[PDB]
């Protein structure tokens, strides 16, 4: 069963008393079957109240989501600087080589932060430079030479080195709640009217979900509902399945969806497969990941209540079909007369079958 | 001469009494040549009078040109439902995971269909999910489980089995009620007009390109139609008749899967180390793939109809190297004519001028 | 040290003493660090005074760029002709397919023309298609067989042969002042405040330089400015270095730059992995080629007036970060509190040396 990548396939890349930084092993090395992923990376961010990620830039657009707590992301340009209060479902792009400083100004919950990364200089690598300083190396600065740094910044080697240059120091680090306070004023929190934003965090739960009922909340940031996501064409999603309820059956015509159990329990069945068709069904815990191809139909029990985040690769005209329910049957749309032909019962037995499931989009299970 | 694919290279998919669906041998493992194209896939569908292929959704965009016959295609979104008279010359793009069902609908006239389809999973692969299922291979809901399928259908397995899982599959026969009831509200393609974003529009409803005694060809283009901009391809029909050639031209930028649709021919393509000539005689069912910039000429021994599909279509500017229009030799000013050719700035005119005819000519 | 192509690796295509024709090695097969530049080909065109390139075209999109000398380009399509008084600094697209031809119309200079081709048939392959029937190099009209010759232009083969089809004679051949004279009549030039032309030669420095001071000039032309980058998503630039002056260092957010010495000495410092980071540092020389890969920082110290034209893969939104320096200086953004975390420095000390270098984008050496 290749679609599940259980929480065990990510790398712990950096790790300390403060926080991790985990890595999603390449998709296409699992299996080859998902070659059109290899530039398609993930990352888990985590870190204890009061602490701090240092200005870091990757060679990688990046998609954030909040997935848990209470954050200030600052985001460096040339010239400006913005810094935003980020919250639970909080969705941000920040481009390839963009420096950015994530963090946790809450006195109590950890922050967790799911991220896609889509590489720019070599398909699924990540290259990360930080101005930090740690024992495996210190700053990216120290790359140039004597001669190079006392030219540009017209000092001395020695300043430098003492003031720029020189493993719970390293990369995330404790941080005072006076330096909290301080990081957090004027910081622009995310809004309705951010929902649309081309450069601040947007709320996956700031629009209406696009299903609903008392069985689970499915809700979809498109590209045609905000711009960030258009260059890259990627949809961001955050499902919510009751306990005891399931996510109908369903298929996405065009996008491929990367799903990631943010918290609950539950179990997935997806069919895939001159060729017969085949089962692939897993349980799902949190920090799991489901790769679901196009075309291949889905359905998701949920034994505590299930909150799933999910980026869509191939998001522009993406229609999710449903194989059972009312709203967003595909099955109910075929004509009576195939709807005989495809099926070895009589139309009239079809459409009363058909008319059993009075719930849509999510039901009892 | 690997820009020949012969009908012998259309591996058979499914064959019963009622029709055929044969699928070309991919591109890319012809030759490393058309690394390019890997992810292009052509498939002919053929069915008898009064038959439908059953409901099924494939991982991959269709676009799907009517070769011969009259049809009710069907298309199904979620929440909603469009079918379609196609005729001769129909062309539509079917997006992946529209679930499509396609009915011949004439009493007589073999249903023939092209279809260039371009994956969406994996360079080249088409993963088809059949409602229908064919005895051995059973409906792609099987896959789910009584638990699942239970609490999604609300249903005893026992009716879900009898009903939607447990003659011929696939292709199989239809009455004229069910044509009628399928042809209800069906929509045709507009006859003066290309331009629809959903309807099926007809190759030959706008004025052909280049057009005289000899030759036919017409083409539909990503800036003409808005189903083709995505893809970023266009669609032609090339009618050389008994006699006649296409005159030597060459696409700046397409890369074009020419298909004989109907009758026969040769092709001379100059290729590439000094400059190499590649000819094939042409018959029906023959695919003749014409990398960008590289020179053809085409023969028809008799009536010729060629159906291509140009990747890399936007901004492709077709230069032809003989005749009056569209002669991009002749646009070279006259001292790099001199210089050029061994033949005068004179003499290079005059023999330029020869061929008064543009496009097709008398071969 | 991969991101450093000497003028060796140019492969010679043509040769005559009329002029060359370079063909820099595919940037895979130095590295497969640059495996995303697979279908980026780099040609130098040198020629004397009074010679012309004979009419061809390329399964290729062709950025031409005079790095040198004047000269008169013709362009055609199937039913006009277009040319074009070229000088220093003019760059324009010739899409794939298109027959151009290329004069020297210089009593004096040479005639130094850069070329980015983006095949279009196979990744990295150029097939080139010569008109030019003369002494050898037999025209590709020549693929065409006696029985399709005689019929499509209507005229005996043997005709043909004579008038159309059958070494300082080949491929770069002398023309006449009075063919000059000819060529010249209909020829436009760019614009001043041009850089917006659909199809016409641009010239980098035709709108002001991005940066500029006594030390350097830095023109950037981006899709933004020029719309014949739009769909390549292309920059072109020219930086210009002063003698014992530096291009502070830098690094571009998305963009792989491909940078060639036009004229002038100096080095380079490029900042990459291979994991800890390793300074990747050698000497520029006139035809040197540098590849700097999207968020590699780079400095460039000039010996002599140092003239660079850079080729930007990947320019749409592209931001160019400097680390020292007043304008663009990424560094400086970063709050205070985070200078005292991020650096050994308090935040007080790493202002004052940032205030230290008071020169932007270019400074003394």
């Amino acid at each position: 069963n290749p679609f599940i990548f259980k929480s065990n396939r990510f790398q712990t890349i950096y790790e300390n008393e403060n926080g991790h930084i985990r890595l999603l092993q390449r998709f296409d090395k699992r299996s080859k079957i998902f070659e059109n992923l290899q530039n398609y990376r993930l990352l888990e961010y985590k870190s204890k109240p009061h602490t701090i990620f240092l200005p870091q830039f990757t060679d990688a657009d990046f998609i954030l989501v909040v997935l848990s707590g209470k954050a200030i992301l600052t985001v460096l340009n040339s010239n400006d600087r913005n810094s935003f209060n980020l919250e639970r479902g909080d969705t941000i792009k920040l481009p390839a080589g963009t420096i950015a400083y994530l963090a946790n100004r809450d006195d109590n919950e950890d922050l967790r932060v799911l991220d896609l990364a889509i590489p720019v200089n070599r398909p699924g690598q990540l290259q990360s430079f930080l101005l930090s300083g740690t024992q495996n190396q210190p700053s990216f600065l120290s790359g140039f030479s004597k001669n190079i740094l006392e030219a540009a910044f017209n000092t001395e080697y020695e300043e430098i080195e003492k003031v720029l240059l020189e493993t719970n120091e390293d990369v995330i680090v404790k941080v005072s709640r006076e330096q909290i306070e301080e990081l957090s004023k004027n910081a622009k929190s995310s809004s309705k009217k951010s929902v649309s934003s081309e450069s601040e965090p947007f709320n996956l739960r700031s629009r209406n979900p696009i299903y609903s009922n008392k069985f689970g909340k499915f809700f979809e940031i498109t590209p045609e509902k905000n711009p960030q996501l258009q260059d890259l064409d990627i949809f961001v999603n955050s499902v919510e399945i009751k306990e005891g309820s399931l996510l109908l059956p369903n298929y996405n015509s065009r996008a491929i969806v990367i799903v990631t159990v943010n918290e609950g329990k539950g179990d997935f069945e997806l069919v895939g497969q001159t060729k017969q068709v085949q089962r692939y069904r897993a349980r799902l815990s949190p920090g799991d990941v489901l790769v679901i191809p196009a075309g291949h139909p889905v359905a998701i029990n949920a034994s505590s209540d299930l909150n799933l985040i999910g980026f869509g690769i191939n998001a522009k005209n993406n229609q999710r079909n449903f194989l059972a329910g009312e709203e967003d049957n595909v099955i109910s749309q075929i004509q009576r007369p195939v709807k005989e032909l495809a099926f070895p019962g009589s139309s009239r037995e079809v459409d009363r079958l058909l008319t059993n499931q009075k719930q849509s989009h999510f039901a009892n299970a």
